[PDB]
């Protein structure tokens, strides 16, 4: 039962810096995920990236933009030096060597060169529907390859036509990694950029009218903006924790009596949440995108109306309801790589040969 | 020894339509020239294609650009649709009933995909450098797979750095389709894409000024582009249109000479020998392609760039340049048993 993988990074960024978007974060968890099975697993990634122990191949050249120009009629691009393209000339040029390739990049090039491969490739898609030429190449996949698509939720399988041939994998975390905290300080935290048009100024009015202090995680771009958070709601408003690591995080987050996530509704990702509830930390989440997968209402968080501040302080006043060994027994048995591995194993195991 | 050749299309239109340019003539002779010698070709284009006598399979979907867009910088592009990448697509899953693939598009995916196919890919270039992208699409490819690239001039290929490494082929008509005309009206011709910045404007300047009405056929783009020529010029310029190999000949023959004013770089080949084959000298600017065709004084007159009194002159010597020469040069250089040998020299030994 033990098969060989190539994984084959995103070429937006670089693993281990910061700006490989979400599957920056996944793909060492899914790697993970299944060498702890006994899988040998070998990655293929952007020049600039680090990955603890994994053989790791870089390859140089040119980000792939995240762009969407004209829309849904936007075409695929390949610039002069593209990264993504010699990734897939180099990951053909390997492939007798592995049993099976997997794809995290959400690109056209992928999808297209799957019958030029002998060794079957998989596609993990993150996201979205979004543009016509990508969801021409994966229905076109899928007729020839049933199977082949996975994605990490039903909602963003919903948002493709043929969303039911998909299979959902869901998400993990290592949960090794996060520290069950059951005991919490009185306080509130809320993860994100230290940005205008994030939702932190709805998390910080929220705290304080409940009476208690918000620490916040994340980057500082505008020193300005930090002052005028101190004008408009005093100097005990909001307490900056750091941008700060992931060891760091969660030592962090974990004595807090719930995390608060205000975000647009186009940076409403569930990655977050998943790592409060490991921790043992209930949240507090705007009922729509991401979150609504990971929260259990009334038992793990509660799901909020937008911009609504009575809503956020109606829900801050009943995080006591809500037990914090629960939330951590959740993620142990949703978002745990151990689940990951065996939804991998059900997924990629037919399709190998 | 006979063998199997599957030719790909451009993907900027179909066969027929005028889109494609010179690879329209291009790809239906080289085609000829191999199909003489006892090989297969098949052809594989865009839906609305036409192709007398050959096995041609059309396949839909939207076409590539002109790619003029930006400058150097442009990235190579695949809409949704791409009849592109469907070509490509189906030519991968029939490869095995051929020898050889050759590609005649001037675009990245072909030359990227060559290592994905079993099957052999060759790659006849007809535009000088453009991108970077098709710049360095092109020398990976050569840098992997010496001799695999062909150009159809040195001049086009001294526009690559890696130009001596191309194998350049040179250019054939069929001959056959072409008649000689010894006794033409007083008049002038200019042949091909019409649109800005084509030379058009010094044409028509220079025929007038010379007292000569032009004839201009070829695919338009746009009439607002044609009218103003009658009210800065006047006249009838008389447009002939778009018109077939057979149509074209029998026209162009009867003109004193053609015209060719380039702008920038090119305006390499085919029409130049095709207005040989009917017997009518060339009068062009030394740029380009045309050096390398045109015999000076004798089948035409190449003039010092962007002069009207220049073209004027030579209008004017058209007189002393003798019809029967220009198509024995043609018959010499320019026919498809030639073309032939040259073609199996450079494709025969990419063979296994
Ligand atoms: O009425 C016409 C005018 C032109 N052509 C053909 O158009 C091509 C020339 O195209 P162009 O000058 O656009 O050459 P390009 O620069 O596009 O290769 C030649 O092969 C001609 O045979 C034609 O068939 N009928």
């Amino acid at each position: 039962t033990a098969h060989r993988f190539l994984f084959v990074s995103t070429p937006v960024g670089p693993l281990g810096s910061g700006r490989g978007g979400g599957v920056e974060l996944t793909l060492p968890n899914l790697a993970k995920a299944l060498t702890q099975r006994g899988h040998q697993v070998s990655v293929l990634a952007p020049a600039g990236s680090v990955l603890p122990d994994l053989p790791l191949e870089t390859v140089p050249g040119t980000w792939q933009s995240t762009a969407q120009s004209h829309g849904r009629a936007t075409p695929a691009e390949i610039p002069a030096e593209s990264v993504l393209a010699r990734l897939w000339d180099r990951a053909h040029q390997q492939q007798a060597d592995f049993d099976l390739i997997l794809n995290f990049a959400y690109d056209w090039l992928p999808l297209y060169l799957t019958p030029f491969f002998k060794t079957p490739v998989a596609h993990l898609i993150s996201m979205g529907s979004l543009s016509e030429v990508m969801d021409q190449a994966i229905a076109t996949s899928l007729d020839r390859y049933p199977g082949s698509i996975a994605v990490h939720s039903l909602a963003q399988a919903a948002t493709f036509p043929f969303g039911d041939r998909c299979l959902c994998i869901g998400n993990a975390l290592d949960l090794a990694a996060y520290g069950f905290n059951p005991e919490p300080e009185p306080v509130l935290g809320w993860v994100g950029r230290i940005a205008p048009e994030k939702g932190l100024e709805d998390a910080i009015q929220a705290a304080q009218q409940a009476g208690l202090p918000l620490r916040v995680w994340g980057a500082l771009t505008e020193p300005d903006y930090w002052q005028r958070l101190q004008q408009q709601f005093g100097d005990r408003a909001v307490s900056y924790q750091g941008f700060v690591s992931t060891d760091e995080l969660q030592r962090g987050l974990g004595r807090c009596q719930g995390l608060l996530m205000t975000p647009k509704w186009v940076e409403a990702f569930g990655n977050v949440a998943i790592e409060a509830l490991a921790c043992g930390l209930p949240v507090i989440a705007y009922a729509r995108g991401g979150p609504l997968e990971i929260i259990e209402q009334g038992k793990s968080g509660w799901l909020v109306e937008p911009d609504q501040q009575a809503a956020l302080v109606n829900a801050i006043g009943q995080l006591s309801s809500l037990d914090r060994a629960y939330c951590r027994a959740q993620a142990e048995a949703r978002f745990s790589l151990a689940a990951m591995g065996q939804r991998l194993e059900a997924w990629l195991l037919p399709l190998l040969s």
